[PDB]
């Protein structure tokens, strides 16, 4: 950590790393992150899981880990004594099953603690003592319980000691009787009590998938929630997650987020803007209008001045046409279309880096290219957004100063004429 | 850890300290020590007790600690709760006074862990989940259990990371129920489980007390147990600690000793032969004989050679008188008396380094001066044994090469006679 | 050290980074690198220079650094000293101005050592005692020396301690006399002695410049040396650096490369294929042929298979057209152009990982596009070479599975035809 | 070191270690200690030397070590080139001899550095660059030099880094010429420039010897110098040390000291009052008077009160006889004799702990036993001074509360009467 005092200047993307670090170091205690890792992960990828969690804990951060026991107990060691795996409301365990669950959750818990230590970091075994539960479901569900309180003494002790606290889903009733707590109801209680700035689900998949097969980078629940639930291509398992994640995020401050990655990406996910998994925030709504009057042109001047680093030319704003503008509620990202020969033309796309990390730039760019299937725009040849534009474009012409892109399905010869006019437009920002 | 291999060879004793460091660095995990510590010490001397256990840790050792709830739940947190301290069997807990118990011992437990971390050491909170217990008492005692099995899972994980396992006296049952376990029976089944090299009692009292209020340095149960049980000065409570202490040591190897101290004296107690408290071993028998033919002169000569670093002069043995010889069953410590102008004289006091530390040098010495109230003996002025002789003498005369000691108050005018005769005597050893 | 093996495998590239780590950890001692850093660099950017070298140290590498004293002694401490900057042979120092040099470079030396230590890294001041030198100039220059022997005493011990050996350009003679050594001959004699895997030049300029002022990424002396010296755009001073760079590389193994950078890009330059500066290797020869029979279709069949991860389809080679083939002497990098409607088309561009990193892919590509100013080609949409193709193309069209590029500014209406033929084309590779 | 935040409470002598630690930690820079170790030590005992030095440097301390190369150069690598080892004034080195001394002191320097680092600590090789010397002794002495200036640039760097700086006796003239510096003249030169709190000589023997063969613990130059020089049992070699040592301390503040131990003793030496070798201070003069008026009875009451923790009984002073009083100039240690049945009797012996650490208690006690060959005194049986008394006694009788000692050659029958009177003296102090 002292040997990471100025080990913050050189990695393959080194400057926004600093800022993500100096933000998770707003510790309070263990209010940094509640990381839920499934039973499947500790079995099929324990080293990678460990290195990833242990990496954090050397750079100062101390997550609170909750692990399940899916494959471990719900199979490998509870089909063994031919007990068989009945699943009622969401999980039944008769009194006979209890001592096996006890011994196999504790075994995974310690398996992980040691893995973290052996990987360079520090962990703290907390199988029990956190979850105080009620039992009301006796003949209904058996010995499964619902959290009434969270003792955070053991967890706090761990943070002060610089140790990732490792929780196992074992609970205790008021009068000390043991109980099996389901891993989801457990995470919820903990996220509630701790109010973490970050909730991470480490899965083997590495994030929710979109209609095309790709990983869904950002989800902005304010605009995207309805669209997803309603969709035909979203399978039952994705909707329960989203509905759950949203239930979690509605119980946290706006600054809290959820990430869904695989252990290997976890650092990429937490320490760069672009991320490396699925980010899900409550997010913010957007205005789609063609009435320039309504927009706060001052805040836009600011947005452009910050995003591009240079200001818009004198009297660019009141002289501007506007075919449609898309601006996020906070004026931290915006897309502004004009018209060029009757073609929709993207005149400004401005997104502050911190807005880019929350997925707002994509929230804006998607509503924009949804209105404009056939889109033409340009970008300086040095612009770092060029890689993003090129993944989104369908064609491009490249000169020594500007590069014109286009979207839609038009044979190159069709857009050859509008392209030349875009190269000959005056600069709307100096330098 | 590694930054410790030197700290020590320069100490006030730094020669036999090397000896103890290696002896104790036969880890086998947590088989180094079991350290019972009453509730009274954690309350009244948390900082020093924490520094003690920290010290052990920095030097590379990892003890298993067990704390009780004397001046805590059996006072403080149930004297202002109106349950009234129920004492029947030896420690009764109703169901009502059970969730009181859980959190009283749990608070103590973390206080200890942080205090140890505060003082520079590594420790690990293991509040519950070790003692698997049978609830045999029903209504007569309440919610008290007796360890049928010991889950050393959590203990092991601590050790590997080099941590002191701070256990609490809370237990499970076959079917979950949180149950109270009294400290001593906990320590018994735990010592039986771990087979530690060293059982340590930390009390404020600082040791065990002898007839005249001094600290009883050592007890050798082979020879001393019967004596200590039938002496009237030994109070009924000391006749209890001793019996129970016997039960533990009868369940350990002969190499395993029990020590009783206070936190500030623990290091001196562990890392010196001299000790600093009350060592109690199973030890070994001793013969007291006047017939020389009934001894093993071969083993004695080995002993003399090994102990003094020089061998006995020619024919010393065939020529040796022998008023009374006191040799311990293993010939690792022996005292042999002759006669001198009628007075009893000590010709040989031979103890091997290791034997001195098991209190065998003392055992033999104590039996000899019980036979020889009036005793004369001598010692080269560089015998490091001089300090102990001095502490045992009633007088001394000093010349350059030898020093004559005597003992048993006998009017220093008639001792001028026997002192001179003692200086005159031919050597019986060379160099 | 141990707390480092993971930091990186999660990076934006974290896969080719493992390789160079493995490569740079063929220790021997200080044979990883020799890093010359000019005087102007320690004065104007001391912190950045130190974070760069500190980073290396944390990663487990220990470069041998050699610093000069441009804007220090050859200015600062002798422009208000009246000795007047004598420059004749190439670096003159009289007898009087020798103790000025001594305390100037050493001050510089410790400014560097402490700065490195401040940024978290380990370093060792070696102001003198490495360079045993011959006073070859007499009265013509004064007290300037030529390295006869390199004493690696201090350097080896630095390395062993995980330290950057910070050498200064001061040397002895056979009989003691302290003598001045100019930085370049020092680096030459040092590289010859150390035979490092890597020679690195740190300047503020950040690399070497091409015809149009951009940074020249790679130089392959085999093909490029003659071309560059007879180039009129390569200035007389740049023609000197290259000459000396050859001389260093001709005395090193073929695996020993040279980099020229600025401190901020040092990590990227060393741990990625793409680099971030100017690489210079001895490299290898390249054939350019239009005759298919002058090629080894077996060896190309391997190259292609290894580059794409898939094998060329059956009979592809016997059937292959071939306008021009560009294959490097070791068959690790090749481009094969065919014909398509009169246009030159690139059927295969195959570069192996190591070859990409030695700048051989660049070598082939550049020789290919100098023969084919007007070029058409395609690439699957998930080819990571796409980014590079994009930086080189003048246009591109994108469908789901493939993407067509073209090159050489030629009015996007006449290329609409040959693009279709390119998408139409049957694959020549499978999976 | 953080793991020595509270690792300062338990060792075989735990309370005065802290105080020495918090005193050497007044560093300024490298002003703590200049440690001279002869060539003989690095040859015949390098591991022990290193651990001894590595311990300092891990507890915060940064000594500056100067080593010679006695056995190394005066043999190991310089009888080899048949040069013969001539010693004029005190050391001659012809021009031919220079390059061997260089390579063999340097080889010794790194041998020491690597040894320390392998032993846990941190060091900084400074074979050359510290001693700037003059040569005026050309054909007389050859290439030997006497320090004219001390560059501490390298030494301060080592201190800041927490590195024991390891200096070799190699010098440099104004014009860079190499030179052989004698190890004694260098230490003289270095102590002058650094003004250390401590000057330590690490030798194989382990401290100066007294007339009896034992190690001489204290020398109080104000009182002991003249007495030693003059003595018959002090050989010429002991005289040259004493002359040199005095020459050093006379160039340091009164607070400086010299210790002469062996590496194995060095910690005991610096961190306890008793030490473990020979300590030498400029010290302070003494009053031996029989006029009670002249003594400052105010300052004496304070002394007794501090040294004993209890005050002298009401009217002990004005009723007190005083046969002779021995008081150190600062009233920090004192011996007061009265008369008892015509025998000299030591009524008070009082020494503040810190004065016992500067050797004043022994200075006071030495003039005392010189005045009183036949001395009787007493001391409580629990007094830690008893072991010192017993080493100094000629006889002693012991009861359960007090113990009477005596000096001189008197058969028990001669002192049996007075001893009884010493047992019956009133306590002249309360509690
Ligand atoms: N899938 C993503 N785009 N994630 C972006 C993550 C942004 C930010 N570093 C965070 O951890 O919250
Ligand atoms: N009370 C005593 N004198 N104990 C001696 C202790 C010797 C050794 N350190 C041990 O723990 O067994
Ligand atoms: N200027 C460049 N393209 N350099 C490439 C660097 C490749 C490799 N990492 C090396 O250091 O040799
Ligand atoms: N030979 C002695 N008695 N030395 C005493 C040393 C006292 C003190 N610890 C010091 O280092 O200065």
């Amino acid at each position: 950590r002292q040997t990471i005092v100025q080990l913050l200047s050189h990695m393959r993307d080194g400057k926004e790393i600093r800022e993500y670090l100096h933000r998770f170091s707003g510790i309070d205690q263990e209010r940094f992150a509640v990381i839920k890792v499934g039973g499947a992960v500790i079995q099929d990828d324990l080293p990678g899981l460990a290195s990833a969690l242990a990496f954090l804990q050397t750079v100062g951060l101390t997550p609170v880990v909750v692990h399940g026991g899916g494959p471990q107990l719900d199979a490998a060691l509870e089909a063994a004594d031919i007990p068989t795996e009945r699943v009622d409301g969401l999980r039944v365990t008769r009194d006979e099953a209890m001592p096996i669950i006890r011994d196999t959750l504790t075994q995974a818990n310690l398996a992980l603690v040691d893995a973290i230590r052996d990987a360079g970091g520090r962990a703290a075994a907390v199988p029990r003592g956190v979850f105080e539960a009620d039992i009301v479901d006796a003949d209904k569900l058996g010995r499964v319980g619902e959290p009434r309180h969270i003792h955070l003494d053991l967890v706090g002790s761990a943070a002060r000691a610089g140790q990732a606290a490792i929780l196992a889903c074992l609970g205790e009733t008021p009068d000390g009787t043991l109980v099996n707590i389901n891993a989801d109801v457990a995470v919820r209680a903990l996220v509630h009590a701790l109010q973490p700035y970050k909730v991470v689900f480490l899965t083997g998949t590495g994030g929710l998938l979109d209609e095309d097969g790709d990983i869904l980078s950002s989800i902005n629940l304010a605009t995207d929630f309805g669209d997803l639930m309603q969709a035909d291509w979203v399978n039952g398992g994705m909707r329960l997650k989203l509905e759950e994640i949203k239930r979690l995020l509605d119980d946290l401050p706006l600054s809290s987020s959820v990430s869904i990655t695989r252990p290997s990406e976890l650092a990429r996910e937490l320490f760069t803007h672009a991320g490396s998994g699925t980010l899900i925030r409550r997010g913010e709504r957007m205005v789609a209008t063609d009435d320039k009057s309504s927009l706060d042109l001052g805040r836009l001047d600011n947005l452009v001045k910050a995003a591009f680093g240079r200001p818009a030319v004198e009297g660019y704003w009141d002289r501007l046409r506007v075919d449609r503008a898309f601006v996020t509620e906070s004026y931290r990202a915006a897309a502004i279309t004009t018209r060029l020969d009757g073609w929709v033309y993207l005149d400004k796309f401005a997104v502050l880096d911190d807005a880019r990390g929350e997925g707002l730039g994509r929230t804006v760019w998607n509503r924009m290219v949804d209105y404009a299937p056939q889109l033409i725009w340009r970008s300086r040849t040095n612009n770092p957004v060029n890689g993003f534009y090129f993944e989104e474009c369908d064609g491009a012409v490249r000169r020594d100063e500007w590069t014109v892109f286009w979207r839609g399905e038009m044979g190159p010869v069709e857009v050859a004429d509008v392209v030349e006019k875009a190269f000959a437009l005056p600069p709307t920002l100096e330098a």
